[PDB]
């Protein structure tokens, strides 16, 4: 039994070899016969959604939201967000974390809390990925062999040329570099005669359903099908871009214009095909190079706030998991609330569906959570435009006021779904 050596072990294997679908299995089987008390971590609930059918037979136990009998699993994002909420932890001692490449905030903080207590001696931890930090192959192995072709890819919509593009009779997978590309893209394609879905973050859930069926012809969708997505396609179309949150000098967020996606990025979009052993010829078009320039990148401080708001034993703070810890302009500790702040913090983020920057801005500044005056008191070039027009609400004191946050972070405007929720958020509705 490995796997009560209190050490962290990645398991690389190529993309398709099977880590989730029969590696998993046999570690949980495992860990079921030593007693250990294990936890899964999957990405999305789609996939833990998944994992609950293939382990129907054992007793694992999913948490929507006793110890050594029964395996939990959960979301990446249901894990950290536990980690927050005031009582002791759950004490596991085997964490698996299933695609853990996954950079959301919540991903890279579930990592960190889990590699501290690997060095603290208190447990043993798997962490399931093709493309661990540091990768630096596009093209890694695949199942059957993936006829790579570099072509250049419409970034909006066309009207002519690239035929190649819609005379094609199978399915196509096509990473866009964020939710209003796609919303383009995919309007063009439906205008040409396809039958497309579109995958966000926010609609991953409902919309993934659709693709499990034989009547579509694309996928339009953001990174988020990075995180173990599977598709009965033959062609992966890659724009090879993609959005990155940046902190303008601890004031503002802004979403850096469409840029290379990292290598790790570019393995897992290209992965979504090849998959099958015994159907070659499966193609991955893509429209340029990648780069690794996520020094600056939002989401390694946003895991900081996380990690800094997690209490553990003796007032320890969990350090990021040290391949990826040197990406953060942030001192362990700096961003710790006291505790009715750190309650604000998690309200923000949970009921009000705040990005972690955002809601750290707010809950620092003694907001309470209902109190929604900061959105509308900002200084004049925070205002949020809306077809070229200041954006207004009505608010619950039956004022119409013009959109201008105290504090500025780009996601909360960056396509029309998270513009609708933000200003349901400044009406007071939630
Ligand atoms: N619903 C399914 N039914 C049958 N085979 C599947 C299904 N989903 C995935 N597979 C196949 O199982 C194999 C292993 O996939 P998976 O364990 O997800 O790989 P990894 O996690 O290592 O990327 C792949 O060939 C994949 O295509
Ligand atoms: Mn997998």
């Amino acid at each position: 039994s490995m796997l009560k050596k209190k050490q962290l072990t990645v398991l690389d294997l190529h993309p398709g070899a099977g880590k989730t679908r029969r590696v998993l299995p046999e570690i949980v089987r495992e860990a079921i016969k030593t007693r250990l008390r294990t936890v899964i971590l999957a990405p999305t609930r789609v996939v833990a959604a998944e994992m609950e059918e293939a382990l129907r037979g054992l007793p694992v136990r999913y948490m929507t939201t006793s110890g050594t009998e029964i395996v939990d699993l959960m979301c990446h994002a249901t894990f950290t967000s536990r980690l927050l909420q005031p009582i002791r932890v759950p004490n596991y001692n085997l964490y698996i974390m299933d695609e853990a490449h996954f950079t959301d905030p919540s991903s890279i903080a579930a990592r960190g809390y889990i590699s501290t207590r690997v060095e603290m001696g208190e447990a043993a931890a798997i962490f399931m990925t093709a493309t661990p930090p540091g990768t630096r192959d596009a093209f890694p192995d695949s199942n059957s062999p993936i006829m790579d072709t570099e072509v250049e890819v419409p970034e909006r919509a066309w009207s002519s040329g690239f035929d190649w593009v819609t005379d094609h009779s199978g399915k196509t997978v096509w990473f866009v570099p964020s939710v209003r590309n796609g919303n383009e893209i995919a309007a063009c394609l439906t205008k040409a005669g396809k039958r497309v879905i579109q995958l966000s973050r926010k609609t991953f859930e409902t919309e993934f359903q659709k693709t499990k069926h034989q009547e579509w012809d694309f996928v339009v969708t953001t990174d988020i099908s990075e995180m173990g997505a599977n598709f009965k396609a033959d062609r992966v179309i890659d724009s090879r871009r993609c959005l990155k949150p940046v902190i303008l000098d601890g004031e503002r967020v802004i979403l850096a214009g469409p840029m290379p996606v990292t290598h790790a990025s570019a393995a897992q979009r290209r992965g979504r095909i090849g998959r099958n052993p015994n159907k070659p010829g499966d193609e991955y078009l893509y429209g340029g190079g990648c780069a690794e320039t996520d020094e600056d990148h939002a989401h390694w401080l946003e895991a900081r706030m996380l990690l800094d708001n997690i209490y553990l034993q003796d007032g320890l703070i969990a350090s990021l998991y040290r391949p990826e810890a040197d990406k953060v302009a942030a001192i362990e500790g700096e961003f710790k609330l006291r505790t009715e702040q750190r309650k604000t913090f998690v309200e923000l983020m949970k009921r009000g569906d705040l990005p972690v920057w955002l809601a750290y801005q707010v809950a620092s500044a003694g907001i309470t959570y209902t109190d929604r005056r900061w959105c509308f008191d900002g200084t004049t070039n925070n205002t949020i435009m809306e077809d070229s027009v200041p954006a207004e609400v009505w608010t619950r004191h039956g004022e119409k006021r013009v959109l201008k946050p105290r504090w500025m972070d780009a996601r909360v405007c960056s396509d029309h779904a998270a513009l609708k929720s933000f200003k349901e958020f400044a009406a007071g509705k939630r």
